[PDB]
C-alpha cells in the first residue's frame, strides 16, 4: 500500500482509528496524562485525514512503525519523564521500534481505579459520553500495555452498552454494578489467560503449545481434514509467538491474515463461521476466535483401526513421531468437545509413553494392543470431580459452597493467608456457580476454562511470596499437571495449629451494618481462621460452631441493645467454642 495509514483508517473507520490510537499511545506513555495522548490522537488522526485524501501527501508513505515512533520521538518531556526510553529515540528502524518494545513497563506504579459512585457514574457519562468513556479506555490501557488493544476495544463498547442501559433505568445500581463487575472480572481473566499462554510458550516450547492447538482446533472443526489442522495449528503458533513478542501491528496483521485464510476457505474448515466472516476486519478474528464448535460428522469411526490394529503402527509412528502423535490427538479430540484439551494432553501423552515402550519391544502389537484401557481412568477422575463438586454445589448454596471449599483448602495447605484462602475459595464457588449449570457434556471444558486461570495466578501470587513447597512444585509443572496436581493435595499434618487470638474471634454490631457480600467475607474470613486455629475440628463439629455464630449473629444483630450483645454474648461463644474444640 502506498499510504498504510491511510489504508487503516480506511479499514477500522474514523471512531475505531482513534480508539486504537489511544490505546497504543496510552499503552507506550503510561504517565502522560490523559489530555495529551488526546491531543497526540487528534493529531495522528488529522494528518491520516490529509493521506485518505492524497497518498502522495507527505509522511504518507512512511511505515506505520516509522510515523508512530517519529511521534513518540517528539514528546517534549521524554527524557525527563521515561529516562532511559528517549535513548531509543536515537536508534533508527526497526531498532528503535524493538527499543521501544523492550521499555514498556508492566506492573507500572499508579493508584488503583475506584469505582465510583453509581449516580457519580451515570452522571459524567450523560454529561460527556466520550470523554468519560475514553478516559477510562485510556485509565485500562496504560495499566496494561501488553493487553491486545482490539479486545480492550472490544470491552469499551460494552462498557458503552452497559451505562446506556443502566443510567436510563429505575435501579440504576442494580443493573449496572452487576454488568460492571462482570466485564471486571472477564478483562481481568482475559488478562491473565493471554500472559498465561505468553508464559507456558517459553516455559514449555513450541511443541507443547502446537499440541494444546491441535487439540483445541479440531473439537472447533471437526469436519476439517487433519492436514487443514495442522496448517492451522502452524500459522497460530507463529501468530502467539509474534504476539507474545508484543509488537502490536506486527501482532495485528498475523492474526488478520489467519482470519481471512479461515474465512476464505469456510468449507474445508467449518459451517459456523458465515456471520463471523462477514464481520468487519477489526472484528474478524475475535469473532471466530469465540465461535461455538460445529457439529461432529456423524457415526466417525472407532481410532481402533487407526492406532491399535493396523500393523503400521509402530512404523508409522517412526516415521515422524510428532505428525503420528499428532494425528492421534486429532482423531480424539474431534470426536470429545465434552473432554478439556488437557485431558486430550493427558491422553496423547500416555499414548506417546507406551507407543515409545512398544515400538521396542518384541511383538510390539502385544505390549500396547490394550492402551485404550488407559484412557478410561484418566477420563474418569475429571468427570467424577465435576460430578460430586456440582452436586454438592446444588446442595449447598454458593456461599455454602464456597464454605465447603475454603475448610477444605485451608486444611490442605494452612500456611496460605487468610485473604488469599477466601478469595480463591470465593471464586472456585463461583465457577461452581456458573459452569454446573452446563449439562455433562459442556462441563469439563467449562471447568477447565475457568479453573486455569483461577490457578497459575494462585501461583503467580505463590511465586510472589512462596509459603508452600508443595504448591510451588504443582505451579512449576506441566500445565497438563497443574490441575491434578493441586487435587492430589492432601491434608497437612506437618501443620502446628495456630494460637488463639481473642481480636480474630471478635464481632461487633458493624457485621449488621455491612453488605452482604462484605458480611460474606468477614464470616469466610473467621472461618478460615478457625480452621487454622483448631485444625482438627471436624466439619460436624464446626458446622455446630457455625451454627452457633449463625444464630449468635442474628440474636445479637436483632436485639434492643447490640453493641453490648456482641461482646457479652460473643464472649460466650467464643468459650462455648473452645470448650467444644
Ligand atoms: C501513528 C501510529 C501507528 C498506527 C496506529 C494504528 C493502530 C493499530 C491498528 C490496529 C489494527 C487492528 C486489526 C484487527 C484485526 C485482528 O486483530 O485480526
Ligand atoms: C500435527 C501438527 C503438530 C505436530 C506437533 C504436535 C505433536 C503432539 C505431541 C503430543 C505429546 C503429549 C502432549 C503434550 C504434553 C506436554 O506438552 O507436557
Ligand atoms: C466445575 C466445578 C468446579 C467447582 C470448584 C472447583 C473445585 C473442583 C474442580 C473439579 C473439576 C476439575 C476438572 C478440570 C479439567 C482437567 O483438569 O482436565
Ligand atoms: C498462594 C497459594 C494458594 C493455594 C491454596 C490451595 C487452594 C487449592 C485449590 C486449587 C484447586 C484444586 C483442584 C480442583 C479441586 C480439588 O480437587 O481440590
Ligand atoms: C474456637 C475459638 C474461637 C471461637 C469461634 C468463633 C468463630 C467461628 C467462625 C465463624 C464462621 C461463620 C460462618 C457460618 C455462618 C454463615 O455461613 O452465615
Ligand atoms: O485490570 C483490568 C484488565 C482488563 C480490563 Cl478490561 C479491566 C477492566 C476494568 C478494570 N480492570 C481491568
Ligand atoms: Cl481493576
Ligand atoms: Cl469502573
Ligand atoms: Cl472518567
Ligand atoms: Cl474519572
Ligand atoms: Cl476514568
Ligand atoms: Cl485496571
Ligand atoms: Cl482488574
Ligand atoms: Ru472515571
Ligand atoms: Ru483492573
Amino acid at each position: 500500500h502506498k499510504s498504510e495509514v491511510a489504508h487503516r483508517f480506511k479499514d477500522l473507520g474514523e471512531e475505531n482509528f482513534k480508539a486504537l490510537v489511544l490505546i497504543a499511545f496510552a499503552q507506550y506513555l503510561q504517565q502522560c496524562p490523559f489530555e495529551d495522548h488526546v491531543k497526540l490522537v487528534n493529531e495522528v488522526t488529522e494528518f491520516a485525514k490529509t493521506c485518505v485524501a492524497d497518498e502522495s501527501a507527505e509522511n504518507c508513505d512512511k511505515s506505520l512503525h516509522t510515523l508512530f515512533g517519529d511521534k513518540l520521538c517528539t514528546v517534549a518531556t521524554l527524557r525527563e519523564t521515561y529516562g532511559e526510553m528517549a535513548d531509543c529515540c536515537a536508534k533508527q528502524e526497526p531498532e528503535r521500534n524493538e527499543c521501544f518494545l523492550q521499555h514498556k513497563d508492566d506492573n507500572p506504579n499508579l493508584p488503583r481505579l475506584v469505582r465510583p459512585e453509581v449516580d457519580v457514574m451515570c452522571t459524567a457519562f450523560h454529561d460527556n459520553e466520550e470523554t468519560f468513556l475514553k478516559k477510562y479506555l485510556y485509565e485500562i490501557a496504560r495499566r496494561h500495555p501488553y493487553f491486545y488493544a482490539p479486545e480492550l476495544l472490544f470491552f469499551a463498547k460494552r462498557y458503552k452498552a452497559a451505562f446506556t442501559e443502566c443510567c436510563q433505568a429505575a435501579d440504576k445500581a442494580a443493573c449496572l454494578l452487576p454488568k460492571l463487575d462482570e466485564l471486571r472480572d472477564e478483562g481481568k481473566a482475559s488478562s491473565a489467560k493471554q500472559r498465561l499462554k505468553c508464559a507456558s510458550l517459553q516455559k514449555f516450547g513450541e511443541r507443547a503449545f502446537k499440541a494444546w492447538a491441535v487439540a483445541r482446533l479440531s473439537q472447533r472443526f471437526p469436519k476439517a481434514e487433519f492436514a487443514e489442522v495442522s496448517k492451522l495449528v502452524t500459522d497460530l503458533t507463529k501468530v502467539h509467538t509474534e504476539c507474545c513478542h508484543g509488537d502490536l501491528l506486527e501482532c495485528a496483521d498475523d492474526r488478520a491474515d489467519l482470519a481471512k485464510y479461515i474465512c476464505e476457505n469456510q468449507d474445508s474448515i467449518s459451517s459456523k463461521l458465515k456471520e463471523c466472516c462477514e464481520k468487519p476486519l477489526l472484528e474478524k478474528s475475535h469473532c471466530i476466535a469465540e465461535v461455538e464448535n460445529d457439529e461432529m460428522p456423524a457415526d466417525l469411526p472407532s481410532l481402533a483401526a487407526d492406532f491399535v490394529e493396523s500393523k503400521d503402527v509402530c512404523k508409522n509412528y517412526a516415521e515422524a513421531k510428532d505428525v503420528f502423535l499428532g494425528m492421534f490427538l486429532y482423531e480424539y479430540a474431534r470426536r470429545h468437545p465434552d473432554y478439556s484439551v488437557v485431558l486430550l494432553l493427558r491422553l496423547a501423552k500416555t499414548y506417546e509413553t507406551t507407543l515409545e515402550k512398544c515400538c521396542a519391544a518384541a511383538d510390539p502389537h502385544e505390549c500396547y494392543a490394550k492402551v485404550f484401557d488407559e484412557f478410561k481412568p484418566l477420563v474418569e477422575e475429571p468427570q467424577n470431580l465435576i460430578k460430586q463438586n456440582c452436586e454438592l454445589f446444588e446442595q449447598l448454596g454458593e456461599y455454602k459452597f464456597q464454605n465447603a471449599l475454603l475448610v477444605r483448602y485451608t486444611k490442605k495447605v494452612p500456611q496460605v493467608s487468610t485473604p488469599t484462602l477466601v478469595e480463591v475459595s470465593r471464586n472456585l464457588g463461583k465457577v461452581g456457580s456458573k459452569c454446573c449449570k452446563h449439562p455433562e457434556a459442556k462441563r469439563m471444558p467449562c471447568a477447565e476454562d475457568y479453573l486455569s486461570v483461577v490457578l497459575n495466578q494462585l501461583c503467580v501470587l505463590h511465586e510472589k511470596t512462596p509459603v508452600s513447597d508443595r504448591v510451588t512444585k504443582c505451579c512449576t509443572e506441566s500445565l497438563v499437571n497443574r490441575r491434578p496436581c493441586f487435587s492430589a493435595l492432601e491434608v497437612d499434618e506437618t501443620y502446628v495449629p495456630k494460637e488463639f487470638n481473642a481480636e480474630t474471634f471478635t464481632f461487633h454490631a458493624d457485621i449488621c451494618t455491612l453488605s452482604e457480600k462484605e458480611r460474606q467475607i468477614k464470616k469466610q474470613t473467621a472461618l478460615v481462621e478457625l480452621v487454622k486455629h483448631k485444625p482438627k475440628a471436624t466439619k460436624e463439629q464446626l458446622k455446630a460452631v457455625m451454627d452457633d455464630f449463625a444464630a449468635f449473629v442474628e440474636k445479637c444483630c436483632k436485639a434492643d441493645d447490640k453493641e453490648t450483645c456482641f461482646a457479652e454474648e460473643g464472649k460466650k461463644l467464643v468459650a462455648a467454642s473452645q470448650a467444644a474444640l
